[PDB]
């Protein structure tokens, strides 16, 4: 503890020096620091460094980077209430001729990137948990579209780092062929396949967003946003957006359930047609 404290004091008391570097990284906590601090600490503890291991001192609370024995350079990371301080000490941090300064700078940059990614992931997880617990899609979690707008402590998040544009991209995408009987539903312009999918997914569909559902995987505890669209040969195109790659619960089981519902609807329609002894199409 006292050696790390002295190194941090020397780094802070020598700004702009070629041997000591101090960097401050803010933690954009959408839900506040009370819940974000524990998540950030856990992520930092579970964070992995290339060729280095982070040891957290319990007396001081500041993590130190060591070779995985102390290396030729000292890297110290301090986690405050709402900011992260990274201190790097080396003989020459400016020279990059295969020395310890270049390695220390690369390690500091990697640690800063990992901390930023961890903060973003914590914010996304908090937003997903709030959406799952409230069945409402926040603007920061996903931007409100024109259809959603027509059918419609986060103030700092709105007046902070750009929200809405940080929504997770479509992790997986699939196209499901729609049968000829289900191509036209009971309402003009509404496919029967779309209606069946809505009826199936009403258990997790978003009220404020049309044809949108929020599904939380049981294994990964990750809430993902599913969007379904009709593509014309009418078909159902489903895009699943999540922080990480979609698991097998949504990739396979959900597709199987949707296919089973579509097949049941087609079989019921065919039975109704045969009840009237109507001519059956070769596709039917």
């Amino acid at each position: 503890s006292p050696a790390l404290h002295r190194a941090a004091a020397h780094i802070h008391s020598s700004p702009g020096r070629s041997t000591c570097l101090r960097q401050t990284l803010p933690l954009s906590f959408v839900f506040g620091p009370e819940r974000s601090l524990t998540q950030f600490k856990e992520e930092f503890r579970r964070l992995h460094l290339p060729g280095h291991v982070l040891l957290e001192d319990p007396d001081s609370g500041f993590f130190f980077v060591a070779a995985g024995c102390l290396p030729d350079f000292w890297l110290i990371v301090r986690v405050l209430q709402d900011r992260v301080e990274v201190y790097a000490h080396a003989r020459s941090l400016i020279r990059e001729d295969g020395g310890p300064g270049t390695e220390c700078r690369h390690l500091q940059q990697l640690l800063v990137r990992r901390v930023g990614e961890i903060c973003r992931e914590v914010n996304q997880r908090l937003l997903l948990q709030d959406l799952h617990d409230s069945h409402v899609c926040n603007s920061l979690l996903v931007a409100e579209s024109e259809e959603d707008l027509w059918r419609s402590g986060y103030l700092a998040a709105t007046m902070q780092f750009v929200p809405g544009h940080f929504s997770c991209d479509v992790v997986w995408g699939t196209v499901i062929r729609v049968h000829s009987r289900l191509k036209m539903g009971p309402s003009m312009g509404v496919s029967r396949a779309i209606q069946a999918l809505r009826s199936v997914l009403n258990a997790f569909s978003v009220v404020n967003r049309k044809n949108m559902f929020v599904y939380q995987e049981r294994a990964t505890k990750a809430v993902y946003y599913l969007r379904l669209l009709e593509t014309s040969d009418r078909h159902i195109q489903l895009l699943v957006h999540g922080v990480g790659q979609a698991g097998p619960e949504i990739t396979d089981e959900l597709v199987r359930v949707l296919c089973r519902r579509l097949d049941e609807a087609t079989l019921d329609v065919i039975t109704v047609m045969l009840v009237r002894n109507c001519k059956l199409t070769p596709a039917d």
